[PDB]
């Protein structure tokens, strides 16, 4: 037990020093560890319950019991006076410096999982290479460092619903007594691009300087697993070389599919160009139903734009399809147009984009309803987001021995190790995981730590919160209605919910009873709140905290005994008490 | 136990049915008591644990054991075929009206908790009357039913902090693409005033319909406990009567001090005149240093305003003095003025205020710092908010029996009870109790529950959650780090901590490490979280949720292994790890 933890830590770790907070010879390896810039892990033998048991376990690999062990790459160093001697003639560094591989980790790809990752281990004194490259779109789109968030994903977006938000709030502002008129003014779609990418911009930037204050070693190169331990990269001048590692992290994430249509990649775009496009989409179809389709809908309507979805079957498929339905309610009643039932057979180009005077150009959409009905319209921006994939045939030769699923997704154990030992995927490519940004961070740096460290902490992926940015936001913890109903049965779930009105919206003339929430609890486990929903503004502010009550396994009971905020949103969940069982309606 | 909780609830319940789920009989006379639109109280013994136990006590009361039983104010009425006959000789709707006194309940003070509890108890058959009056301002000012919070606190305080918040909206938007020029905007008080106004007004006749559609009478009149059971009335032609009631709640609230100055309580004004005041108050000095101090001078300088605030000692006495420091210095920088170590000693009046015209007049300030040297400075407009007060002396005759503090607030045991038995009191005038409207409704309604419908839960007054509405707000729930440390110790005490600068904010230019946010926590009880505290924007909706993980007793561990929502304010809470004590600085 102790045992396996510590022959575990002592094989994998890249510099280690066990140690006692209380010795002074301890405190003197330490000394001279930093002088020389010897980055190391630390293990406070008397700060743990079986430090002890560690400490006679520890003569197994060095034939000593004492203070002082220092071990690199699975070896025994020295206690004190021996690595002091080393210090004294000069052979420490070659020693902390001589493996077998060129790294002690290579990370394959730059993105939300793999930069964390590669920083966490950095700084437990693991030699780390991080490889990045951004293979363009079919129209030439290509981005820095950081990964799908930073470039091409939750930042911009955020950003462009803001600018969208603003609009409301312009509005709001002449009932709260501003004298401006808002029908007045105007949306300028390079300005606010131009200043999103700048900030985008100072993000690239900011990764490339953290990787240099940690000693990482970034190469913008396509890298490709060859063998467990052998990585090929090619660069920007297609030069092609071989560079080993002791461990692996594949974090090489996923890109946006197209259907299989005439004219879809010709003439459509997707998310990965829509952020940096150069001139505003105009008249748009967005073909889809995801997060990904009515978060982009919705900012362009907000924006100015006359917006259309095609909506397959159903609104986000896989959350709970009340409050979907709500979500596009709302984007119905407020501008956007919705194509139900309904799928795409071909686009034909009618103009061409003109990069010149920096113009869309115009397209003809035809498609056909579910019932065979046809469907025929112009449009001069048509945006797919109709899922993403992996493309690990890129990335990963079928001789490894990596496993993937049906879906192309790497089959990982609960530390994220894939079937090849020394071999490791964490985010979006990780099969069955929620495909979030926090997500991958925290198995990133988590796995650095168990890798480099000694750490035993998994990550835990249940009952992980989401939101989806829409113009009226949807904050969502736990199962949805459905899927407790189906898991349970329908007699053992309760429903709590009830509308209510931001008081931001009443001097401002909004909707009485369009913002709502409800908490779905199991009857015969003491009212346990199995999913927690809210649609209304702020909405990721409001659920994070309850996901930690969530985490800990809150009770109904536990939410009647806390106390509300006022006057806030929030609050509204500290007194819900309207059954959907009751038939009383949850207007207020 | 079981005995005596049965003899508590037949005693005070003013018409209450034991009954099973299961049993036609029972419902048998549920029907006829709603046909005859008589409310009352259930308990259905099938789904209590010791449900035998109390239907074998019932018979110390009615000489039977089966169900149904109806009780009226203390007496057994009669079983099934009793009750039946009541009803078609038409007996029964004078027994279930007879009493000795002309109420069940009698609550003076028709405010946030005043209401919560007269709207509660008629629920369940309690003959209810609910009193309100609003003794004017010096000046003159009046309003309308709901008390404080409604009419001249938190509803109309955060409504003008909106209208705040909405300038740096304008600003913000020209660097995410709208065309105006904020320059060129300004800003009507008399329109705002309009606009919160119209909403309170409705506010104050939806009350009016409340009590209306729960038979509850509401007499606006001054009330005065002139013995336990009788209050005397005095109405608006200063016609005075008595009503006698079973059980008595004191609601009455406080109202804001002046400072024993010459001019003071002739040319100053406080909140209460604020809300409603017919010109902006132009160039204004605030006294004080509470939260309504701030968020007053806050809005105001948002609003345009040449805004002084003059501090006797500290900002915000018994909040977080890091968080306070915060708080204030974000506001000087902002515009807001501050006169430090400063006390008032007289108000000059140099013009009268221009009623016609609809400007304010014009008053010298002359006051001194601590170390003697003087303040002098002219205003248009000179705010009070040096604290609040009960006035019992006005609703409580001393030979009633009602013990009070020091400080003129009601003793009272932990379930609301006075020193007088059947008298309670709940809301600002409950010594020792936070001071807060969730409060005093939760405490409002679960004491109506106990009274009337022999529910047993108390209302928990530890951990409350609080919001100031500063420009920047600040969330906070739970201990200050001073008192944390006071309690346990400094080396028993972590604090782990972070600025951060929310996602809206990098396209709009604003500051970089303004935000912030700490936990402090118990190293020797696991890390338990014992104060959580933030500085940003919508504040509120951060804290919320998390006062629901402190009251299930979360630790930082808790934190840790919780996932973010990505891109929030909030997720910072999760990710925390820079501890005061290591020195590392806080910034981003
Ligand atoms: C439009 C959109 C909006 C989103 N909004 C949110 C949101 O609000 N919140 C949220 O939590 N999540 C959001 N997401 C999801 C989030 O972006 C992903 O979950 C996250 O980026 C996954 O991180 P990753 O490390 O797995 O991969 P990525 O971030 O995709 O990084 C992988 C990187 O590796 C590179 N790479 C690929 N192959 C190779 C190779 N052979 N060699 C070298 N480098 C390679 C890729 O080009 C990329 O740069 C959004 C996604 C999209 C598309
Ligand atoms: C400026 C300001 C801002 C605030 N902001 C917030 C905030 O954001 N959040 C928050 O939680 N709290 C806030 N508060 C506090 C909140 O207003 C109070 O905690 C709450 O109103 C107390 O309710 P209550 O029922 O105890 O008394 P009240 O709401 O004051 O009601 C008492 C009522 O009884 C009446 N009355 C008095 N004497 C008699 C009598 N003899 N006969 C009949 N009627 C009588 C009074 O006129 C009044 O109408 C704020 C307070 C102020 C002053
Ligand atoms: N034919 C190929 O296999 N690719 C590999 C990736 N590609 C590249 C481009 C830019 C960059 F900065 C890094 C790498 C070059 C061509
Ligand atoms: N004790 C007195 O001298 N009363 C106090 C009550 N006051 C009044 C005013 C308006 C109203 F609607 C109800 C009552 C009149 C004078």
């Amino acid at each position: 037990g102790t045992s396996q933890w510590l022959r575990k830590t002592v094989d994998s770790a890249a510099v280690i020093l066990f140690s006692k907070t209380t010795c002074p010879y301890c405190k003197k390896v330490k000394d001279v560890l930093a002088e020389a810039k010897i980055k190391h892990a630390t293990i406070e033998l008397d700060q743990l319950s079986n430090g002890s048991a560690i400490q006679k376990c520890l003569a197994s690999f060095s034939k000593i019991e004492t203070v002082p062990q220092m071990f690199v790459r699975g070896k025994f160093i020295g206690d004190s006076q021996t690595v002091l001697k080393y210090y004294s003639n000069d052979e420490l560094a070659g020693i902390v410096n001589e493996s077998k591989y060129d790294y002690d980790l290579i990370v394959i790809g730059g993105g939300s999982g793999g930069l964390a990752a590669g920083k966490e281990a950095a700084k437990y004194g693991a030699k780390t290479a991080v490889l990045d490259y951004v293979e363009p779109t079919p129209i030439g789109t290509t981005w820095g460092l950081g990964g799908t968030c930073v470039n091409v994903g939750c930042i911009p977006k955020k950003l462009m619903h803001q600018a969208g938000l603003l609009s409301h709030a312009l509005e709001d502002a002449e009932h709260f007594g501003w004298s401006l008129d808002r029908s007045k003014i105007s949306h300028n779609w390079s300005t606010m691009v131009e200043g999103v990418q700048s900030h985008i911009g100072s993000l690239n930037w900011g990764y490339k300087v953290a990787l240099r204050d940690n000693q990482v070693t970034y190469l913008n190169a396509k890298g490709r697993l060859i063998s467990p331990h052998e990585v090929q990269i090619t660069d920007k001048n297609q030069k092609v070389s071989t560079i080993t590692g002791n461990k692996i992290i594949l974090a090489t994430g996923e890109r946006p599919k197209y259907p299989e249509i005439p004219g879809a990649v010709e003439y459509g775009i997707t998310s990965d160009d829509l952020f940096s496009l150069p001139y505003f989409p105009g008249k748009t179809l967005v073909i889809g139903a995801s997060y990904v389709a009515l978060e982009c809908a919705g900012f362009l309507a907000s924006l100015g734009g006359d917006v259309t979805v095609m909506v397959r079957s159903i609104l986000l498929r896989g959350f709970d399809q009340q409050m979907a339905e709500k979500v596009g309610d709302y984007m119905e009643n407020h501008g956007v147009k919705f194509a139900k039932l309904c799928v795409p057979d071909e686009i034909k180009q009618l103009k061409v984009v003109d990069t010149e005077n920096n113009k869309p150009g115009l397209l003809l959409v035809k498609g056909h309803y579910t019932d065979g009905k046809k469907f025929e319209e112009e449009f001069e921006t048509v945006i797919f987001a109709v899922g993403r994939e992996p493309q690990l045939s890129k990335v990963l030769c079928e001789t490894v021995g990596v496993k993937l699923d049906k879906n192309g997704r790497v089959v990982c154990t609960d530390d994220e190790q894939t079937t090849v030992s020394n071999v490791y995927a964490i985010g979006d490519i990780n099969a069955g995981k929620p495909q979030l940004t926090p997500v991958a961070i925290q198995a990133g740096r988590y796995l650095a730590r168990r890798l480099f460290a000694g750490a035993t902490e998994l990550t835990d992926y249940s009952n992980v919160a989401t939101t989806v940015f829409t113009p009226l936001e949807y904050g969502a913890c736990g199962l949805s209605e459905e899927d407790a109903i189906e898991k349970y049965g329908d007699k053992d779930i309760e429903v709590y919910h009830s509308n209510f009105k931001p008081l931001e919206w009443t001097v401002a003339h909004r909707e009485d009873n369009v913002c709502y929430m409800k908490l779905v609890c199991r009857k015969s486990d003491n009212m346990r709140v199995l999913g927690l929903h809210v649609l209304g503004p702020n909405a990721g502010e409001i659920t994070q905290g309850y996901a930690v009550a969530i985490k800990m396994g809150a009770t109904k009971a536990d939410f009647d005994r806390t106390i509300g905020i006022h006057p806030t949103c929030s609050e509204t969940f500290t007194t819900l008490h309207v059954t959907k069982k009751s038939g009383v309606s949850p207007i207020v």
